[PDB]
């Protein structure tokens, strides 16, 4: 009758597998910059933007011409063994990457006709820039905890080899400006890989981990100055996860956050007064995977062994549009 | 306890508001002709594949440059003056077109940023062929269900200027074989158009048209064949629908199909065995325009005083996937 925020969380839904996939070639910074070093000159830019602004090392990429559907569905083979079931218990798989093989069919679909689902799976992407996978965690919640279905796959591919190489050379083209160069360098940061998630009915995996769900806030009137509003959207976003989750900094163990620059990690852990060390970050070597980097940090915390039963771990996303999103999970 | 079919329909559920734009530009398939005419001779077709294959007279096209999130904001617009309510009350905004602004942000965020929705409003896009608006539907249903909102917008817009352009000039080159040709001339029936649709906790509107939901299958093994194949699992999804909406072809009213060719309609009509004045069509005039189809007709049976409190809507699509979904609206 009254309402409490403990109210709309999820009681009946837990994590039966995760995986993922690192991409295997490696590209260091150096190399790119290497290359990039005439370009440099010309302009006349001795700044390091991606070394020592951006704090990139290097990203991995595809040796092949992988497509977004092929990295998902290794991924999600992957995560079907982690969780020990057949393709033929999926009700639901949803696709959430950036990366896209067509307009159409949806890449769920292509993902589906991989694995063999059944003719009872319902399939469909989701898209909404870095947040996507807790956006297609939280669809599949409320199917499963209705009982509409026992199992879901949330799946995420990203491949970059192709905005590389177009890009790589515009920003060594002679009729390349600043402005236009400073740009196009964004998209350099950015890297492969793949995360799938098998999603469950508790008491069909008892003491499997537990998806509480969360809480979503926007600012899309802004559809130096992204990082100011996104620490802004982020703690509008907080003091409703304060309202729902009833969460503290302090009584949180992990933060599993999109990961994107050395300076844009640092604001928001100042920002937030969180102690770095429950903060794995992987920018640095990985480059930013996109809605893919949540997963795939998440599932790194698990093999590494650093989670245990009752950590409270805290996915958070800050994305484009703006839009910001936090969710728990209890290991 | 024990599980039956209408257990998983939605109780809570209304239609508060509906609108649609119809593109203004005229495109005729004989002004298309006279355009193909001397790559008809080169090629020595003499069958005229749009108007007496496809059975499309013409298709609209927008007049300006004008994006898909343009046209959802102005269906949306509409609807919301249909529903009689302000954008402050809307909790959800769903995008569920094939024509996409950008990689990203998505584009429920640009439409969300026109229209000035709250801090509070969740947005993302759904991406499923000519399915997805229903999926949108369902997604906002479940939330609303839930209690999680009290309203919720899905929006479509659909552009396909750009489309005609490159593919209209690559059917006039010189260099095109007929395997190509063939293949590129399907492009020439999609049509322009936009449709927004409000969504409400029953009790909020009284009367209100009410949305069951439905039920989907696949045969995502597919990602004159698609059109066996598509009936095929239409046939199979009827069962499902049977058996959780308890359907029977002659106690529904309308059937409110997604849009695509004269040959196409009549294959299902005759499978189904449905009298064809119960299915409204536009193809001959607006082509196919994608997911925006089905709500486009719903809107336009509503406006020309076609529907009365207590008819059974079905709704229903088969798209690229392969994937199948019906749903019932009741009046
Ligand atoms: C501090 C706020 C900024 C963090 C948000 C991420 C922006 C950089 C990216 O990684 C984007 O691709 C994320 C996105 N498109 O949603
Ligand atoms: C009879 C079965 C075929 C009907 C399905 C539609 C195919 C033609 C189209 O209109 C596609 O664009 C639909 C789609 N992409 O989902
Ligand atoms: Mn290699
Ligand atoms: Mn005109």
């Amino acid at each position: 009758l009254v309402p409490r925020g403990s109210h709309m969380l999820f009681q009946n839904v837990s994590i039966a597998g995760l995986a993922h996939i690192d991409a295997p070639h490696t590209l260091t910074s150096k190399e790119i910059n290497e290359r990039l070093q005439p370009t440099y000159d010309r302009l006349g830019i001795k700044t390091d933007v991606l070394g020592d602004v951006a704090g990139i090392h290097a990203r991995r990429l595809w040796d092949q011409d992988v497509q977004a559907s092929d990295a998902a569905t290794q991924a999600a083979r992957k995560a079907l063994i982690d969780a020990n079931i057949g393709i033929e218990k999926i009700g639901l798989l949803i696709n959430t990457s950036v990366s896209r093989d067509y307009l159409e069919p949806s890449t769920a679909s292509i993902v589906s006709g991989n694995l063999g689902v059944s003719d009872h799976c319902m399939t469909f992407d989701v898209a909404n820039a870095c947040l996507a996978f807790i956006n297609g965690m939280d669809i599949a919640a409320r199917m499963l905890e209705r009982g509409e279905i026992d199992y879901a796959l949330v799946v995420d591919g990203e491949t970059a080899n192709l905005v590389y190489e177009k890009t790589l050379e515009r920003m060594t083209s002679p009729d390349v400006t600043e402005e236009e160069f400073r740009n196009e360098l964004a998209a350099l940061t950015l890297g492969c890989g793949a995360a799938a998630m098998v999603m469950a009915r508790s008491e069909l995996v008892p003491d499997a981990p537990r998806y509480k769900g969360g809480v979503t806030r926007s600012a899309t009137e802004w559809n130096r100055l992204l990082l100011i509003e996104g620490i802004k959207l982020a703690q509008k976003t907080f003091v409703a996860a304060k309202q729902v989750l009833g969460w503290a900094v302090e009584e949180l163990d992990q933060f599993v956050i999109n990961q994107v620059s050395r300076p844009h990690t640092a604001a928001f852990v100042k920002s937030f007064g969180i102690d770095p060390a429950k903060v794995m970050t992987i920018f640095g070597e990985h480059g930013n995977i996109g809605p893919a980097s949540v997963p795939i940090v998440l599932s790194k915390l698990k093999e590494l062994g650093r989670l245990k039963k009752g950590d409270r771990i805290a996915l958070l996303g800050i994305g484009s549009g703006l839009n910001c999103s936090m969710a728990e999970v209890v290991w």
